[PDB]
RNA sequence: AUUGAAAGUUCAAAGCUUAGAUACCCUGGAGGGAAACCAGACUUAACACCA
C-alpha cells in the first residue's frame, strides 16, 4: 500500500498502452491513419465491487442458484482479442 | 413513496515496411646463446747385484 502519489505512478506504469495497427494486406504494410492506441488493465488485477439486493423471492433464487454458479464471466470489449475473461469470487467465502 | 424504470462504448483492425556491426589498424618495438672449465696424472714389473 503507497503513498498517493507514489502509488499513482507506480500503478499508471503497470497499466498496459499499446499501439496497435491495420495492414495493407497486398503490400503488408500499415494503411494510413491505420494506427491507434489502446489501454489495457493487466492480467491478475483486481476490482471491489458489490451487488445490493431488494427483499424479494427472485433474489433468494438469484443469490443461491445463480450466483454460485458465477465464476468466471467476460467484461467490456475487445473479446476477440481475448480481453474480457475475469473471475467473480463473492468475499462470503474468501473470509 | 426519488424528473423515475429500462440500455455492455460494443464492433473490424498484425507495430507492419525499408535497413550488411560495416569502415581505419603490420603482434610491433627493446634484448650479444652467453658465463665458468689445465688434454692432463703416473711409471711399474721382472732381473742378475745388493740382499
Amino acid at each position: 500500500v503507497l503513498e498517493d502519489s507514489i502509488g499513482r505512478e507506480v500503478i499508471n506504469r503497470s497499466l498496459i498502452r499499446v499501439r496497435r495497427i491495420r495492414i495493407d494486406r497486398d503490400k503488408k504494410v500499415v494503411e494510413t491513419g491505420g494506427l491507434w492506441s489502446e489501454e489495457y488493465v493487466p492480467m491478475k488485477t483486481i476490482f471491489f465491487s458489490v451487488l445490493l439486493g431488494k427483499e424479494s423471492k427472485e433474489s433468494a433464487i438469484f443469490a443461491s442458484c445463480i450466483l454460485r454458479n458465477l465464476r468466471y464471466v467476460i467484461l467490456g470489449g475487445k473479446e476477440t482479442i481475448g480481453k474480457g475473461i475475469v473471475e467473480l469470487r463473492w468475499v462470503k467465502d474468501v473470509i
